[PDB]
């Protein structure tokens, strides 16, 4: 089986001109880039080429004054930059921002074309700025459209409507733009597993909590992991796929999977400070490889060490080849609490839960 891979430096041009070193660095993605190439990696995938998404593509998701917000600011001058930056939470902008974010979108858009065609079995997309704190109408947390959400209903337009997409985000941070673009729609399970800190963690929303469970036909379709009180690791992600994650996507049964892949949750990162080894992700990819006749496209969020990142996605994309998964305690109280709360909430909605 073939594994697609998509990458263009192009996307490095989205930059802080205001602080050089903000931690959402043109240089994660061609970090990861490099160590693919040292690893043999790239060599062994399908290079699939990268694309701008299109307007009509973005209104997928978004509502025409965000697009048309965002895509103003690709003629502005740096003060007006920096004051609609300062505008949204966690945001800033250059000339070059809204180009980069239509690249990171459609460079995933091809990539779900070329597995849904059949051109490659399973991808990975080296891209940045991040999505999965995109919402709707706004920008929020260096994400300015959300890529994952855009893909997951670009592949039902080229296929159909009610094609059943999995979104499984283990990027730290909950995605709360996923959460609220699907949360009225059965068609595509958003699952997050995120640092949470009874509300208190960044995007410091009670919307991440377990007990948002989706609304209307949409109750069931939104699985909240939150993590509280606790430094977790390759254990705890483990006992959430083992319990909740991987339970509940096989009686959804998914014909696609994305996952919201950032790497902020690896050991080294400070923004995340929990300590999921490269190992842990591999183990994580390679049980998503049983869904969906191994239809995954693996999309980058966040993740700030350059180096854990590296080696984190390196690590799954060996997996997506095909490699053997790696060698890899029991749980802390208070992960065990935030299973059984996930389980008692999802137990109406999900039959096979124990
Ligand atoms: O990686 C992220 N999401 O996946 C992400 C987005 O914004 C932030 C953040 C912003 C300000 C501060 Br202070 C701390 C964190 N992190
Ligand atoms: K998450
Ligand atoms: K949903
Ligand atoms: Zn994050």
């Amino acid at each position: 089986p073939i594994t697609g891979l998509v990458y263009d430096q192009r996307m490095m041009l989205h930059h802080n001109m205001w602080d050089s070193h903000h931690p959402e660095l043109p240089q994660r993605i061609s970090r990861i880039f490099s160590r693919h190439e040292e690893l043999r990696l790239l060599s062994r995938c399908h290079r699939i080429p990268a694309r701008l998404a299109t307007e009509e593509e973005l209104a997928l998701c978004h509502s025409s004054k965000h697009i048309s917000i965002i895509k103003s600011s690709e003629h502005m001058k740096p003060r007006d930059l920096n004051r609609l930056g300062d505008e949204y939470n966690s945001i800033f902008i250059s000339n070059e921002s809204y180009t980069c974010a239509l690249l990171a979108a459609g460079s995933c858009f091809n990539s779900a074309q070329a597995i849904l065609t059949g051109q490659v079995r399973n991808a990975v997309a080296i891209v940045r700025p991040p999505g999965h704190h995109a919402e709707k109408d706004t920008a929020c947390g260096f994400c300015f459209f959300n890529t994952a959400a855009l893909t997951a209903r670009y592949a039902q337009s080229i296929t159909r409507e009610s094609l059943r997409v999995l979104i499984v985000d283990w990027d730290v941070h909950h995605g709360n733009g996923t959460q609220h673009i699907f949360e009225e729609d059965d068609s595509v399970l958003y699952i997050s597993l995120h640092r949470y800190e009874d509300g208190a963690f960044f995007p410091n929303s009670e919307d991440a909590n377990y007990d948002k469970v989706g609304l209307g036909k949409g109750r069931g379709y939104n699985v909240n992991i939150p993590w509280n009180g606790g430094k977790m690791g390759d254990p705890e992600y483990m006992a959430a796929f083992h319990h909740l994650v991987m339970p509940i996507a096989r009686e959804f049964a998914p014909e696609l999977v994305l996952v919201s892949a950032g790497f902020d949750a690896a050991r080294g990162d400070p923004l995340g400070g929990f300590q999921v080894t490269p190992e842990g992700y591999a183990h994580l990819t390679h049980q998503l490889m049983s869904l969906a006749a191994g239809r995954v496209l693996i999309i980058l969020e966040g993740g700030y060490n350059l180096t854990s990142i590296s080696e984190s996605m390196s690590m799954c994309t060996s997996m997506l080849l095909g490699d053997s998964p790696p060698s890899l305690t029991p749980l802390k109280t208070s992960a065990t609490v935030s299973i059984n709360n996930v389980l008692r909430a999802h137990a109406p909605f999900w039959s096979s839960l124990r």
